[PDB]
């Protein structure tokens, strides 16, 4: 049941790419080719950007009620596509079937519902004295989205842009294009106006680069790796840029913790989505006194992690997304071993019986010095680095020495200690004890003397 | 007398620069050098950034009433320095004395007042369910400020950073460092804690580049030219610093056919000549209806004659000189480019006015029969040069008004209210002005702690 996706969605219809080349989409679990998309070029981008540019004033000044109605149609049709979306995510990403529906599918639906509902009370116009302040769509927006959560960032940005009235040109990851294609089918069926949504498949060089360079794109929203994030080509055109960051996130374990619970929680942060999450708990800070006991429970917990085929019942962890990505995970593991980090559990290679498909082994390094490569750099795989600490201020100092500011975690009993740690960690998000966007597309204009 | 400003203000004291070299500051009106500042280097920057880095955690967590009282001390001392500030601005910028007092000085004062007052009630902490959401100072922030309003962007950013609890490293324009030096004196006198404010004078290569590239600077705030802006924002792409760029533009002024001709000429002339046309929001493109064209130009010729260009310290001078020789030449190059392209010279022209050959003085200049595709239509001149573009139907006017690379400002002057509203709403700009009618968040970032109260 091969999928031929090679057409691009531009100006209200599916059209053949200007490029004669295609990109094979691979199932990370079986290594087999499940379909293909266009390997897109500048010509595709230019055609799509022009189509967006032609409609941007029309979309901007579309009434809020009208845009909300469109979002409702999208909500309905998205639900109609539920099984198609779950199957696609499982196939292309390698996510277990249960997580495909309850996490990946649900995320997308939530973003669209939230955007539609926000338009009930959102104020695009405010009177101050004799002056009127308005908020309007920024206009044509480029979107480059990650593979790790193909429905997440994609649905979020599209829902926001549609709510705002900004038309878009989307390049999904060539690694996981299928969910984006379905969204395009959805948009086409509910009839989002011609030019408002455009889908151009391809890679960074063929598509990503020209899109970020296009003079008629007023806004650029990117999600992905650090180097590609470097924003340099959008500084020439002075595009508004939304950064998305990788991270090495510390998980600090207090010495008063229930050890089994800490082991469960930290394992979960590392193992989830095969460890490819930007917020993952890959650096675990443990007290010396409870170190041996914690490691013992940790080893136990890892052995019970279920790594295998996503379509098979019970699978917790699927494969790594791609050969290239799988290789990077292996190299980082090998590098930690070269550094003299003691390998506690797992390590390089594939699990027995899993030799087909890219399957990383959940891996624990212990006695890690924070200056080590596996400590400093983002692996994007199920690799945990355990770092011991004697006192709390030391743990904080370690947790805070990183290039990344993305996320942090702490688990323990004593409240003030938990609060001291949480407040001390410098990150946008800190989570204690496993506790369970439209502005971006808008511009503010003040009209002076409107009323007088 | 000659000001020796060659000392940097770093780590709570006036210190000798690590550099052995200096930069001369010139009076735009007299062409003489009125003083010197350090030509700063990477070493000065690193010392300043480290001094800020050492204190940033403490300043972030200092209390609201503490920062507010600091700003209040600043407000008071800023008022004490009023004459010094006015003289300095006039000397270094070339702004007329009355404008330096009424506009430049006042702007800075208002900024510190607004920031102080805003802290009266501002919510840095909000509980949501069992989660805590806090707004905290982003930490060490670099500031690079322009010469066209030396006390404006400087005071605005400094007040915001102080209100937020972010320490700063400031590099002022080496064209207009004096106002910034005075601010430093004020901050030192009222006892802004050491490391919180740092002044490093120099140019783009010695100071601006190392500052923008510094791994310990978490935020960069820049106001100035486009070319430099792209340059600095590109250097901030490696560290993924938060960047705020504020840039110039070509702002259309749309005149309706029902307007009063004299007041139209009065309004449009004012928007062009103010601050010798160096304003980012300047009204440099003037769109006039084809029917009132001849009558408008005649009154426009009359209004420009009433514009007094000359010595800033001379009583009644409306318009001073251009800031610098380099910038004066740029204005000249644009005026010539207009002639070269076939734009019709109406009033003014290239060269200095008769009677000032000394100082950099551009003649207020009107071009008519201008096509919007011309260079003088499409590019910011930063001088008192007006391009008059006629239109037939209002749809054409909006089209021309919105064909520019800039989104900065727009103006419409007329009578019919529905027409004014439509034009105002149609112009793409951040600020639109109908009939000549009359922050801290930048330095804060949000941190959510999940299950804080759980
Ligand atoms: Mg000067």
């Amino acid at each position: 049941a091969m999928r031929d996706y090679t057409k691009q969605y531009i100006n209200g219809e599916w059209v053949e790419s200007n490029s004669n080349e295609t990109i094979e989409v691979i199932n990370p679990a079986t290594e087999e080719v499940i379909g293909k998309v266009a390997k897109g070029n500048k010509a595709d981008v230019d055609k799509a950007v022009e189509a967006a540019d032609d409609v941007y004033l029309e979309f901007r000044h579309t009434s809020v009620k009208e845009r909300q109605a469109l979002l409702d149609k999208i909500v309905k049709e998205y639900e109609n596509r539920k099984d198609d979306i779950v199957q696609a995510i499982t196939d292309e990403l390698g996510a277990p079937l249960s997580l495909s529906e309850r996490v990946h599918y649900q995320m997308g639906l939530n973003h669209f519902v939230a955007a539609r509902d926000a338009l009930d009370n959102y104020e695009f116009e405010e009177r101050r004295g004799d002056d009127l302040v308005v908020k309007e769509a920024i206009g044509v927006s480029g979107l480059i989205t990650p593979w790790n959560f193909p429905t997440n960032q994609t649905s979020l940005k599209l829902a926001a842009a549609f709510a705002a009235g900004s038309p878009v040109v989307l390049k999904p990851s060539e690694e996981t294009p299928f969910a984006a294609v379905i969204l395009a089918e959805i948009f086409d069926k509910v009839g989002v106006p011609k030019g408002v949504f455009n889908l151009v498949n391809g890679d960074g060089a063929g598509v990503g680069n020209p899109l970020s360079e296009h003079p008629k794109v007023r806004m650029m929203s990117f999600t992905g790796s650090g180097p590609t994030g470097s924003m340099e080509k959008a500084a020439k055109d002075f595009k508004k840029v939304s950064l998305e960051l990788g991270g090495k996130s510390p998980y600090i374990v207090l010495d008063d913790v229930d050890i089994k619970e800490a082991a469960k929680a930290t394992t979960g942060k590392v193992v989830n989505n095969t460890g490819q999450v930007c917020t993952a708990g890959t650096r675990v800070l443990v007290p010396n006194k409870i170190k041996d006991a914690f490691l013992a429970e940790l080893k136990e917990q890892f052995s019970q992690v279920r790594v295998g085929n996503p379509r098979e019942d019970g699978t917790q962890v699927g494969p790594i997304i791609s050969k290239k990505q799988f290789d990077q995970v292996q190299n980082y593991i090998n590098k930690g071993i070269e550094e003299g980090a003691e390998l506690f559990y797992g390590g390089p290679g594939k699990p027995e019986g899993l030799e087909k498909g890219y399957f990383a082994r959940p891996t624990i390094f212990i006695n890690v010095d924070n200056q080590m490569t596996i400590a400093q750099e983002e692996i994007f795989g199920p690799v945990m680095s355990v770092i011991t600490y004697n006192d709390l201020d030391e743990a904080i100092q370690i947790a805070n020495d990183t290039k990344y500011g993305l996320a942090g975690y702490v688990i323990g009993k004593d409240k003030e200690t938990l609060h001291k740690v949480a407040r001390s960690i410098e990150a946008g998000t800190v989570e204690i004890n496993e506790a369970g966007g439209i502005e971006e597309f808008l511009e503010v204009k003040s009209i002076a003397g409107y009323f007088k």
